[PDB]
Formats: C-alpha cells, sequence, structure tokens
C-alpha cells in the first residue's frame, strides 16, 4: 500500500462523497422551504455527481496511460522497503493532507457569522451546511491528486528513452539513483575506448655495442583488423622481408595467439575471431609478410589466414601454457613438425607484459644472433617502452621473446599456473609491438559533461601507471600539465598506503592501474565513506561482488550474463557515454516531477488564497462550491498530467548532483510556490472586484461600499442609486472563475522548465500540454456559451471587452515567474 495514496488519493474521494452527501441534504431541506420545489433543486447534486464522473474518467485514462507504459517496456520481501524519495513523498502527502484539512476547517470557521445570513433563508443550519460545501469543495480542489500516475509514466517514459540510448536498466528504483550519481568508476578498455586495437608501431634490436645499443623501429599502417597496410621505416615504404629481426617477431605473433580472422563476406570488411589483443598480431603478420608469399592473388576470404597459415606448418604447437595474472605473460611449446626443421632443435615462444619478460630475460637476439642482456641493452630499450606509451598515441607495449633451450616436455605441471612462470626464466629477446585502441568519440566531451555536472570519473585500467595517466590526459580526466602524482595510484601503491590514508586517496583519485580484483569492492567501500553515490562498471566475476556493493552496478553487453543479472543497469553499447546519457535521464525525470508538483502546489495555493482573501477583506464571495469543482476538474486534471511530457531541461547537467539528504521542497522553492500562489489568489478576487469598481456597465462602487455590502439594505444613504441584489451577480463570479482557470493555464506554461525562461524553452516545446490547455479552455467556453450551462454554474457570458481583462490580469503570472526564474538562474545557480 502507499501512504500518499492512502492519505491523498483516497482522502480526496471521501471528500467528494461527503460533498455530494452535503448536497443531497440540502436537496431534502429545500422541500420544506416555500417555492423551492422548482426544477433547480436537483441541479447541484446532479453536477457534483456529473463532475465526479469526469474526474473519474480522467482517473481511468491517467491509470490506463500508466499501466501501458510499464507494460510496453516489460513486453519489449516481508513488506519493508521504500526509497528515500518515496519516504519523502509520503511525508509530504501527510503534511498536505493535514495542512489542507486545517485550512478548510478554518474556511468553515471564519464564516460562522455568515451562517444566519438572509441569502440562506435566515437559517443558521442552512448556512452552516453551505460553507461546509465550500470548505469541502475547496479541499477537493486544493488536493494535488494524480501524483503517482504522473510519476509512473515519467519513470517509464525515460526508461524507453534510455533503452533507445542503449541504457538497459535492471530495476526501476535504480534510475532514481542514476541521477544522484556522484562518482562514476569505469574500466578503460572496452568502455572508454573501443576494442579495435591494432599494432601500428614495433621495434627490434639492430646494432649492439657496449653502451651503444641501437634500435630498429618500424611503423605499420592500417589500424583496422585487416591485412590492408605496409610496414614503414623512417617514413620510407620498405617490405618487412628486408630486415632479419622482423622474422623472429612475426614468428611469435602467429604462434602464441589463438585468434583467427574470419572474413565475413556479407560484412564486406575483415572481422575478428578470438581476443581483440591477440587478433592485432594476426593482422600484423599479414601486413608484414616476411616470408614474401604471394599476397595479392589470394582472395579476401583467405588472405587474412593465408600468411598466418604459412607458419601453421613451418612449426607446430605442442602445448600452450595458460595465462596467469601474477606472471602476466603466456607461452607455447613448438617442436618443428612436418617441416624437417626438427633437426635444428626446438624453441619456446612467449608473449606478455614487457617488465616481466625483460626482468626474466638473459639474452637479446640480434636478427640471427645471441648477446647476453647487459645494462645498456635493458635501460636504453625500456626508454622506448616508456616514450611510446606516454606520447600522443599511448601505445600498449608487448615484449616478445623466445626460449632457445626449453625445459623437457617430460617435466611440466598443469594444475598449478603459478609454476608456469618458473618455466620462463631463461630466454632470448626479440622486440616489442606498440599497440593502441582509440578512445570513443567525445568521451573527452562526455568526461567534460560530468565535470560540469559535478560528477567525478575514476578510471580502472590494466595498463601501467605511466600510460594510464597519459590516457587520462588524452580524454581530459587529467590536465595536460596537472600534477597527478596525487590522483593516480596502482595496485602495489594503493596497498602500500596506510589504511586511513587509502580512503583519503579515494577522495581525490581519478585513475587506477594494475588493480587486484579485491580493490574494486574496496574502493566503493571508501567512496561510500565520503557519502558518495558510486556508479561502478564491470565485466568479470571479479567485479561481481563490487556491482552489489556499489550504488549503481553497471554491466556490459559483451560481458558475461553473471554480471548482467547482478547489476542495476546494463550497457548494450559497452560505451562510457551511455552511462552519462542515462545519468542525464535520471535527472530529467526528477525535474519533471518537480515541475508537476510546482504547478499544482503554486496554483492550488492561490485557490486557497482566493477564498481566504475575499473573506478577510469583506468582499462578496467569488466562488460557489460547484465552481470550485470545475476549477479542479480543469486545472488539476489533463493540463497537470501532460506536464509529465516535458522535454529534458537545459540547465540539467550544470547543477551539482542532487543529494538524497536534500528535502523534497527547498526553501527558495517554497517561497516561489507561495509568491505565484499569492498572486493568482489575489488576481482572481481582484478580477471580481474589478467588475464592481471599474467595469463598464458593472456598477462602479467605492471600495468601502463593496467591503461593507451587507449593510446595503440598511445603509440607503451610503448605497444611494444602487441595487442590493447586484452583490449576487454572476458576472463578477464569472470574472473570478475565468481568470482563475486562465491564470492556471498560464501557470502551466511556467512549468515547462524549472528555471529556463519561456524565451529559451518556448510554450510549444510540449505539444501535449498545449492540447491540454486548448481542451480545458474550450471546455470552459462551453460552460459559458452553451445556454443550459451558464445557468447551472451561476455564470454569465463574457464579452470580448471583459475577456481581455482576464488576459491583462492572468498573463502577469508568467511575468512574475520569469522574474523569479531570473533570480534563480543568476543569483542562486552558479
Ligand atoms: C498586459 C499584461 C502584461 C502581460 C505580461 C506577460 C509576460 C511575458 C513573458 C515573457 C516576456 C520576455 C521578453 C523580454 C525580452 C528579454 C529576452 C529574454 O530571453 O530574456 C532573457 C533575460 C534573462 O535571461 P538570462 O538569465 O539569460 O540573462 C541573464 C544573464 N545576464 C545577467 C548576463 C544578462 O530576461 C528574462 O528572461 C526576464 C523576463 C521578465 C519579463 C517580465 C517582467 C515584467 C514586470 C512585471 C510583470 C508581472 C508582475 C507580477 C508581480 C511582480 C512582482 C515582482
Ligand atoms: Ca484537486
Ligand atoms: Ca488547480
Ligand atoms: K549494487
Amino acid at each position: 500500500k502507499s501512504l500518499w495514496e492512502l492519505v491523498i488519493e483516497q482522502f480526496e474521494d471521501l471528500l467528494v462523497r461527503i460533498l455530494l452527501l452535503a448536497a443531497c441534504i440540502s436537496f431534502v431541506l429545500a422541500w420544506f422551504e416555500e417555492g423551492e420545489e422548482t426544477i433547480t433543486a436537483f441541479v447541484e447534486p446532479f453536477v457534483i455527481l456529473l463532475i465526479l464522473i469526469a474526474n473519474a474518467i480522467v482517473g481511468v485514462w491517467q491509470e490506463r496511460n500508466a499501466e501501458n507504459a510499464i507494460e510496453a517496456l516489460k513486453e519489449y520481501a516481508t513488506e519493508q522497503d521504500k526509497t528515500p524519495l518515496q519516504q519523502k513523498l509520503d511525508e509530504f502527502g501527510e503534511q498536505l493532507s493535514k495542512v489542507i484539512s486545517l485550512i478548510c476547517v478554518a474556511v468553515w470557521l471564519i464564516n460562522i457569522g455568515h451562517f444566519n445570513d438572509p441569502v440562506h433563508g435566515g437559517s443558521w443550519i442552512r448556512g452552516a451546511i453551505y460553507y461546509f460545501k465550500i470548505a469541502v469543495a475547496l479541499a477537493v480542489a486544493a488536493i494535488p491528486q494524480g501524483l503517482p500516475a504522473v510519476i509512473t509514466t515519467c519513470l517509464a517514459l525515460g526508461t524507453r528513452r534510455m533503452a533507445k540510448k542503449n541504457a538497459i536498466v535492471r530495476s526501476l528504483p535504480s534510475v532514481e539513483t542514476l541521477g544522484c550519481t556522484s562518482v562514476i568508476c569505469s574500466d578503460k578498455t572496452g568502455t572508454l575506448t573501443t576494442n579495435q586495437m591494432s599494432v601500428c608501431k614495433m621495434f627490434i634490436i639492430d646494432k649492439v655495442d657496449g653502451d651503444f645499443c641501437s634500435l630498429n623501429e618500424f611503423s605499420i599502417t592500417g589500424s583496422t583488423y585487416a591485412p590492408e597496410g605496409e610496414v614503414l621505416k623512417n617514413d620510407k615504404p620498405i617490405r618487412s622481408g628486408q630486415f632479419d629481426g622482423l622474422v623472429e617477431l612475426a614468428t611469435i605473433c602467429a604462434l602464441c595467439n589463438d585468434s583467427s580472422l574470419d572474413f565475413n563476406e556479407t560484412k564486406g570488411v575483415y572481422e575478428k575471431v578470438g581476443e581483440a589483443t591477440e587478433t592485432a598480431l594476426t593482422t600484423l603478420v599479414e601486413k608484414m609478410n616476411v616470408f614474401n608469399t604471394e599476397v595479392r592473388n589470394l582472395s579476401k576470404v583467405e588472405r587474412a589466414n593465408a600468411c598466418n597459415s604459412v607458419i601453421r606448418q613451418l612449426m607446430k604447437k605442442e602445448f600452450t601454457l595458460e595465462f596467469s595474472r601474477d606472471r602476466k605473460s603466456m607461452s607455447v611449446y613448438c617442436s618443428p613438425a612436418k617441416s624437417s626443421r626438427a633437426a635444428v632443435g626446438n624453441k619456446m615462444f612467449v608473449k606478455g607484459a614487457p617488465e616481466g619478460v625483460i626482468d626474466r630475460c638473459n639474452y637479446v637476439r640480434v636478427g640471427t644472433t645471441r648477446v647476453p642482456m647487459t645494462g645498456p641493452v635493458k635501460e636504453k630499450i625500456l626508454s622506448v617502452i616508456k616514450e611510446w606509451g606516454t606520447g600522443r598515441d599511448t601505445l600498449r607495449c608487448l615484449a616478445l621473446a623466445t626460449r632457445d633451450t626449453p625445459p623437457k616436455r617430460e617435466e611440466m605441471v598443469l594444475d598449478d599456473s603459478s609454476r608456469f612462470m618458473e618455466y620462463e626464466t631463461d630466454l632470448t629477446f626479440v622486440g616489442v609491438v606498440g599497440m593502441l585502441d582509440p578512445p570513443r568519440k567525445e568521451v573527452m566531451g562526455s568526461i567534460q559533461l560530468c565535470r560540469d555536472a559535478g560528477i567525478r570519473v575514476i578510471m580502472i585500467t590494466g595498463d601501467n601507471k605511466g600510460t594510464a595517466i597519459a590516457i587520462c590526459r588524452r580524454i581530459g580526466i587529467f590536465g595536460e600539465n596537472e600534477e597527478v602524482a596525487d590522483r593516480a595510484y596502482t595496485g602495489r601503491e594503493f596497498d602500500d598506503l596506510p589504511l586511513a590514508e587509502q580512503r583519503e586517496a579515494c577522495r581525490r583519485a581519478c585513475c587506477f592501474a594494475r588493480v587486484e580484483p579485491s580493490h574494486k569492492s574496496k574502493i566503493v567501500e571508501y567512496l561510500q565513506s565520503y557519502d558518495e553515490i558510486t556508479a561502478m562498471t564491470g565485466d568479470g566475476v571479479n567485479d561481481a561482488p563490487a556491482l552489489k556493493k556499489a550504488e549503481i552496478g553497471i554491466a556490459m553487453g559483451s560481458g558475461t550474463a553473471v554480471a548482467k543479472t547482478a547489476s542495476e543497469m546494463v550497457l548494450a553499447d559497452d560505451n562510457f557515454s551511455t552511462i552519462v546519457a542515462a545519468v542525464e535521464e535520471g535527472r530529467a525525470i526528477y525535474n519533471n516531477m518537480k515541475q508537476f508538483i510546482r504547478y499544482l502546489i503554486s496554483s492550488n495555493v492561490g485557490e486557497v488564497v482566493c477564498i481566504f482573501l475575499t473573506a478577510a477583506l469583506g468582499l462578496p464571495e467569488a466562488l460557489i462550491p460547484v465552481q470550485l469543482l470545475w476549477v479542479n476538474l480543469v486545472t488539476d486534471g489533463l493540463p497537470a498530467t501532460a506536464l509529465g511530457f516535458n522535454p529534458p531541461d537545459l540547465d540539467i547537467m550544470d547543477r551539482p548532483p542532487r543529494s538524497p539528504k536534500e528535502p523534497l521542497i527547498s526553501g527558495w522553492l517554497f517561497f516561489r510556490y507561495m509568491a505565484i500562489g499569492g498572486y493568482v489568489g489575489a488576481a482572481t478576487v481582484g478580477a471580481a472586484a474589478w467588475w464592481f469598481m471599474y467595469a463598464e456597465d458593472g456598477p462602479g462602487v467605492t471600495y468601502h461600499q463593496l467591503t461593507h455590502f451587507m449593510q446595503c439594505t440598511e445603509d440607503h444613504p451610503h448605497f444611494e442609486g444602487l441595487d442590493c441584489e447586484i452583490f449576487e451577480a454572476p458576472e463578477p463570479m464569472t470574472m473570478a472563475l475565468s481568470v482563475l482557470v486562465t491564470i492556471e493555464m498560464c501557470n502551466a506554461l511556467n512549468s515547462l522548465s524549472e528555471n529556463q525562461s519561456l524565451m529559451r524553452m518556448p510554450p510549444w516545446v510540449n505539444i501535449w500540454l498545449l492540447g491540454s490547455i486548448c481542451l480545458s479552455m474550450s471546455l470552459h467556453f462551453l460552460i459559458l456559451y452553451v445556454d443550459p450551462l451558464p445557468m447551472i454554474f451561476k455564470l454569465k457570458a463574457l464579452d470580448l471587452t471583459q475577456w481581455l481583462m482576464v488576459l491583462k490580469i492572468s498573463l502577469p503570472v508568467i511575468g512574475l515567474d520569469e522574474i523569479l526564474k531570473f533570480i534563480a538562474r543568476n543569483y542562486l545557480e552558479g
């Protein structure tokens, strides 16, 4: 059950029922009076009922549009769980219910002296019932009904829109927190950058003298997974079969990888089989072709695996050593089979992260030579390792080596992967392949959007800290000259920090490189310590316990279904930009709720000001009960509902993330409610008071007469030349009514955005609201001009002259908010 539904939606229904009851009591009592057997006696109950029918029709169509949105999305627990927002809306509704109740009792109490008035027949009871019908009808009107159905729509409206932007939400209460997101922690590879990495640069050993180590760098072209491209040396097109060093490197590439290149004929472009990393080497082999096999004549469907198949028989893989996270490399054992190359012994190819394959290296091959890995051969090639991955391109270096004297196959463990590393201690060295994946377009811009939004991004990659930082500088996470030695840590560094110092690091960090699986859950632990709403991404099962600890666990479309199920939202895009585009939508929905609430509260305040003002001033009452019901049906109805179709605001990603601690209504916003409320409630009684004092063929009276109108029968000398029954005239009541309905249709236009002016976001930015306004307006004109109708609601037709007065009075309500929305943008926001 819902506390808001119980105290507002249901309470409003009982009020209508007891209102109708009050009507039918007046019906029975209007029999014992004389001349009251007229055919007007049934009219009032017949209207309160007839309006209740239309108010119900609105309810049905408002519920039918809500259940459809939820179902259209779905198509294509000991009762103790509620969102902080749901706890606030239920606290709100309880206050509104209580406040309106006191307010309406006060309406009935301030009219005690008006009970025995001659207008009621001179009976105290007959008047005491009337003002009861007033207070109750006001209570029905004042109540902001329809909230849950409008939210339910918006909640599913954005969800359909998020799915359009590849953002697939697991749960619905999740999207509320998406807008409150403070920190977005995301994996670099696959998300912040596409998985289309190819080998663009590569270098090997050229000439070696003590402290004179020379390198032979190469630059390959064609960063697509295709043999399209030629290897270049010093910007000079040279065949790969011109250097003996490329021979050894190409050999390891095609033998250590388990990646194929199935050219899909229907695609037209070469595709990828296996892993993205290893696939690049396969494309590298074809683009090099040191064997100088016939290339062009081989068809598109086989060329990709052509030069790759030349080595499939040159040697043959015996067994392949698996990858281990500790060693950070992998190896194959290849005794030359079917090639008569077994006479020249057998070798062992390895492939992995530089440092591991260099520290555990003792020899450096020079084309077809062997040299003991000394000092200069190490530091003067690892300088290139650094300057490659730290430059403009930010390459992912991958050292390639070979073991000329491998341990016997008669001695090898397989159940223990930690032993694998010990089989790779002594080996030669060939070269290193520079490899890059490109960051997605405008991630740098999507990073920017977060910064403006006050949302912090934290990168979690597997690169070294040097290139990890270089990546952040490329995508604007870090400044090009900012000292980031305080905002970037590694697995070894973060663990070497004091426990209390570690959480302090998470208050400033934006990058993490070479990270243990346990750190992700350990970072969320620290981010939650600073009370930050954390959106964490993941792909592996190592991320699984972290996607439950984080506020918004974010999975991957290409990721395993284990994380996709145990998350709150899944990226079918595998894009980082999808994360923030879904954050934006989370904010857009909450704003749409605040526009809905603002319109109702502000307007309905005036409706309460209206009744209280005329009573406190001494003016003839502006509204009878059945008119108050018409105000509600027309303003609290379709126009307010269509407010849930407002477009996303403009100042949406510039304001800081909304805290769950923030009250539902701020101080300024409450004042803003009262101000607009204050005006419409005064502008409506000033409309009726205008008919009296200043209107043409509206009996011009002094303000003093109008205030003391009850003495008209007595004060003949003070009310000379006037008719006492003119204070019961329908024209002023029509002016008050027409203004109130118009000024609320104008106030609806104020709720297309919270702070953006109507100049920035025009009234036609929401067509559904325009139609709603048109409908309510035409419906009001129907009551005024279709002859049986004005008699019923005690109204008279308005001519063009006094319809313009309605405009002159109403339209400034747009003017007032524009004054306030100006102050909000320029004196509060920024
Ligand atoms: C016959 C009956 C009258 C009917 C009235 C209908 C109201 C019409 C609604 C809108 C008309 C706006 C046209 C004005 C042209 C300005 C263009 C526009 O684009 O405007 C943008 C600017 C502010 O924008 P900014 O933030 O970018 O510049 C701030 C940035 N910086 C500080 C660097 C400059 O102008 C703003 O929007 C300010 C807009 C305020 C204009 C209305 C104010 C008139 C005064 C009173 C009317 C209501 C009184 C009720 C009670 C009042 C009590 C106080
Ligand atoms: Ca209402
Ligand atoms: Ca209203
Ligand atoms: K979670």
